[PDB]
């Protein structure tokens, strides 16, 4: 029977704005050509989401939930699926609890029009997923370890210093200040809670985090816990760790590109051959140390996934 290999892929670039970047769009046409040389993607099965003005389809947070549900559609029980998220742009920390002075923090990414999508609803996507199938997601972006929250961590910070680089780079995360201040100049509400304007924004495109009652989210957390002792399809592959921030590198000459993302490319342009998950990443954290770069990218995934080849080449 035919094994499907769907992909979404987003690039926000931000241009004309206050947090401009240059290299996330050409991450995701360098990881598109890829995909559909190495790894066997169909162009029909492959939906981009880039933030250039002259785009018809923006990255916002409801085009790339639906972009995701719609491979949540595809993706069958025994099939054995392949599902491919790259995400290039700008990630964020928010409070856990809606409190000033919260005691952990909540990872997300920033879509163009800032409806953030929150390591909660990553944990919800993969759960809608059957046994059998891989969600591989690649999050080219500040904060981006543990972006699928409770997603068994095998490299990371739990599990000779070279010379900065001297490549132009910039920032990758947003800090939570801005975030909150480019919701208020569209609600003009005075708060600091970062959930009443997403709500307000938004309505249901908004995150899990922010739409559901206190009761109906812990409930719903439950249900997730049970059925990850079961089943894990989740495979995240972060730019950074969740404290750190993804470099973005070079400058608006068309030739910028992500600093994790092009560790990716030049892996694989060095090793054809099938790889595991774990060497993957291994290796773009090696690529990464030589260079100068101090961000240092982890793998989330089941023990089984980690052995698991990447993008499953024959």
């Amino acid at each position: 029977m035919v094994k499907k290999r769907l992909a979404v892929l987003v690039g926000c670039n931000y241009p004309n704005t206050r947090n401009e970047l240059h290299g996330c769009i050409n991450d995701v046409l360098a990881m598109k050509e890829t995909i559909l040389s190495r790894f066997g993607f169909k162009q029909d099965d492959i939906e981009v989401l880039t933030d250039e003005p002259e785009s018809k389809v923006k990255p916002t947070g409801a085009n790339i939930k639906a972009a995701l549900r719609r491979m949540v559609d595809k993706a069958q029980a025994g099939s054995g699926d392949i599902l491919f998220f790259h995400y290039s742009g700008h990630g964020t920390r928010i409070p856990s609890v809606k409190s000033a002075h919260p005691f952990k923090q909540d990872e997300a990414i920033v879509p163009c029009d800032f409806n953030l999508i929150t390591d909660v609803d990553f944990r919800e996507l993969v759960n809608q997923l059957p046994k059998g199938t891989s969600f591989t997601m690649i999050s080219d972006s500040g904060h981006s370890g543990g972006l699928i929250d409770k997603e068994k961590e095998q490299i990371g910070p739990s599990s000779p210093a070279i010379e900065t680089t001297n490549k132009t780079i910039t920032s990758r995360a947003l800090p939570f200040k801005a975030v909150l201040d480019h919701l208020s100049s569209l609600t003009g509400i005075t708060t600091s809670d970062i959930g009443t304007h997403l709500l307000e924004l938004f309505g249901r495109d908004a995150g899990l985090k922010f739409r559901l009652p206190a009761m109906d989210l812990m409930d719903l957390l439950e249900t997730m816990t049970a059925r990850e002792k079961h089943v894990d399809s989740g495979i995240l592959m972060s730019g950074c760790q969740a404290d750190e921030t993804s470099a973005d590198v070079g400058v608006g000459n068309g030739k910028a590109y992500g600093a994790f993302s092009n560790a990716i490319q030049r892996v694989l342009n060095e090793n054809e051959g099938a790889m595991k998950n774990k060497q993957l990443v291994m290796m773009a954290r090696d690529v990464l140390e030589r260079l100068g770069f101090h961000q240092h990218p982890c793998l989330y995934c089941s023990d089984q996934n980690a052995d698991a080849t990447f993008l499953s080449q024959p």
